[PDB]
């Protein structure tokens, strides 16, 4: 999958065991446009991760990405970039709210705790 | 239906699904009057949607945070997506995105 999955625009890629989060989206890190999400289990597995559906329930649809987010455009020496920022509210009345918080905390900035 | 999974259409438009356009943190700023009224029925929706991230890429590319605020618990996200200037459609993609970014500021 790697050679062919890598053919897609970055924002359309799907990470898997055969093409993991690092190969698709770069090493995790603190920099302003590095991704910071994923512990070692998610990084090596991507959408093969056992709880990927419980994570993906927070990812936005295309309509919601463009309806919810603050969208910008920056023209720089490296090219033309679409910038995005936003926030998705967790439903504290969802019976699984506490598990969702635990799941997100499991992966946010997790790279800080391993090489 | 969780806000992040909604899909806007002429019958259930961007305002109805996602709120009025505006400048504040949890408000969206994207879409002129036509896009707001039509959502994914907008004539150039597929050309906009090609920049929306897959679920894998949203969590792979973005800086993700979680915050408790005076209104509750939020997942925050930021990132940047590079347009492909080798794409013959590049010039039109820039025009299209530029047309909708902060369009509400000039609503007549």
């Amino acid at each position: 999958s790697a050679a062919e999955a890598s053919k897609k625009p970055r924002q359309k890629r799907t990470a898997t065991k055969a093409y993991n989060v690092t190969q698709a989206f770069g090493r995790r890190g603190p920099e302003q446009t590095q991704g910071n999400f994923g512990d070692q289990e998610l990084i090596r597995q991507g959408t093969d991760y056992k709880h990927w559906p419980q994570i993906a329930q927070f990812a936005p649809s295309a309509s919601a990405f463009f309806g919810m987010s603050r969208i910008g455009m920056e023209v720089t020496p490296s090219g033309t970039w679409l910038t995005y920022t936003g926030a998705i509210k967790l439903d504290d009345k969802d019976p699984n709210f506490k598990d969702q918080v635990i799941l997100l905390n499991k992966h946010i900035d997790a790279y800080k705790t391993f090489p």
